[PDB]
DNA sequence: GTCGG
DNA sequence: GCTGATGCGC
DNA sequence: CCGACGGCGCATCAGC
């Protein structure tokens, strides 16, 4: 990729700040800078050139000058060599181990994959599943497998109730040739912002997918959000497909557009769009767009009849899902 | 770490 | 049990 | 310089 050296440097810094320093605003600053540089259509020749971009300040310009002159960054060189950093950066790759749990495990002398497998009794349900499928969850999902997965989920949901609509969102809906996981937005007319006329609406879909051995494990489950594990069926004598992460979010049917905007992302696109909405005097979540009073108190939800209406309120030209990726 | 007031 | 904080997730 | 930085679901735990 153009400027791939710089954007990789910035992503490594972002992850260090998140996982090791526990500094969420530096994590987000580095990612916002990586994303703006990834879209810049020239090979960056200096830090001064990069610093012209919004989200690139003095300190990133200085690291770009070091990286362009030497091909490395001394700060990352040191982070790679530091045992506590290295240990924490590894443990946080396990689903369910965040920065706080990683540091606590390193304190207890639990620092390698072999230490985790010796200590399953010290992991919660989520972490145990994270560890079981550590390699599988590393692997990306080809679009060809995502289409197979779509066909199973859409067909099994129709078997439960023809009135469900299931939409595959995330990087898949942005047209990606591969996905990190599957994200399914679910609506049913019985669940609106005015009423739940039927219990178990998410549960009955989870149950059906478990029944046909598509959903294999559960990391977390409530009334509106499932987070778990799924797997494609394989043929006679064939190697099994890797286990995959799946998220299902049940959104009130009348708030589909806000919900599909949220679930389509990217996450960096959502942060950028929601920060732009605040500048314009609105707040966006997965349900509504609301004005802000001078007070900073959100007013009543605004009428939304398309994704594009949300862009119109905040005076952005529409971006098709494919133009919302980094 | 960066930006805008 | 409930409520609010925090961790980890989307 | 300095306040703000997106917004929210589920799991877990402390205090009552
Ligand atoms: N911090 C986050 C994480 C995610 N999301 C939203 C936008 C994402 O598009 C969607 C699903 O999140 P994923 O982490 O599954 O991301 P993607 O599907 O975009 O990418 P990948 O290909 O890695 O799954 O949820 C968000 O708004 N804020
Ligand atoms: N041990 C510490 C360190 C810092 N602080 C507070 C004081 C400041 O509000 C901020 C950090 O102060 P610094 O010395 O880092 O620099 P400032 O930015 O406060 O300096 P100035 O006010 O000159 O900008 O956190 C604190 O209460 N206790
Ligand atoms: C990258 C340089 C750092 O920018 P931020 O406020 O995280 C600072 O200049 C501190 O330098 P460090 O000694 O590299 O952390
Ligand atoms: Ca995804
Ligand atoms: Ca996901
Ligand atoms: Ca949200």
């Amino acid at each position: 990729t153009l400027n791939g050296g710089i954007t990789d440097m910035l992503t490594e810094l972002a992850n260090f700040e998140k996982n090791v320093s526990q500094a969420i605003h530096k994590y987000n600053a580095y990612r916002k800078a990586a994303s703006v540089i990834a879209k810049y259509p020239h090979k960056i020749k200096s830090g001064a050139e990069a610093k012209k971009l919004p989200g690139v300040g003095t300190k990133i310009a200085e690291k770009i000058d070091e990286f362009l002159a030497t091909g490395k960054l001394r700060k990352l060189e040191k982070i790679r060599q530091d045992d506590t950093s290295s240990s924490i950066n590894f443990l946080t790759r396990v689903s369910g181990i965040g920065p706080s749990a990683a540091r606590k495990f390193v304190d207890e002398g639990i620092k390698t994959l072999e230490d985790l497998r010796k200590n399953e009794d010290k992991l919660n349900h989520h972490q145990r599943i994270g560890l079981k499928y550590f390699g599988d969850f590393e692997k990306r999902i080809p679009r060809e497998e995502m289409l197979q997965m779509q066909d199973i989920v859409l067909n099994e949901v129709k078997k439960v109730d023809s009135e469900y609509i299931a939409t595959v969102c995330g990087s898949f809906r942005r047209g990606a040739e591969s996905s990190g996981d599957m994200d399914v937005l679910l609506t049913h007319p019985s669940f609106t912002s005015e009423s739940t006329k039927q219990p178990k609406l998410l549960h009955q879909v989870v149950e059906q997918l478990q029944k046909v051995h598509f959903i294999t494990d559960t990391l977390s489950k409530g009334e509106t959000k499932f987070m778990g594990v799924c797997q494609l069926p394989s043929k006679n004598d064939e190697k099994e497909y890797p286990h995959r992460r799946i998220d299902i979010r049940l959104i009130p049917k009348d708030q589909y557009y806000c919900g599909v905007l949220y679930f389509t992302g990217s996450d960096i696109f959502n942060k950028n769009m929601r920060a732009h909405a605040l500048e314009k005097g609105f707040t966006i979540n997965e349900y509504t767009i609301r004005p802000l009073g001078v007070t900073g108190v959100a007013g009543e939800p605004l009428p939304v009849d398309s994704e594009k209406d949300i862009f119109d309120y905040i005076q952005w030209k529409y971006r098709e899902p494919k133009d919302r990726s980094e």
